C-alpha cells in the first residue's frame, strides 16, 4: 500500500500495492 495519509483503513492497498502482491 501507500501512505496518503489515509484515515484510517488503508483500503487502497490494493491500486498501490508497489510494493506487495
Amino acid at each position: 500500500s501507500r501512505p496518503l495519509i489515509h484515515f484510517g483503513n488503508d483500503y487502497e492497498d490494493r491500486y498501490y500495492r508497489e510494493n506487495m502482491y
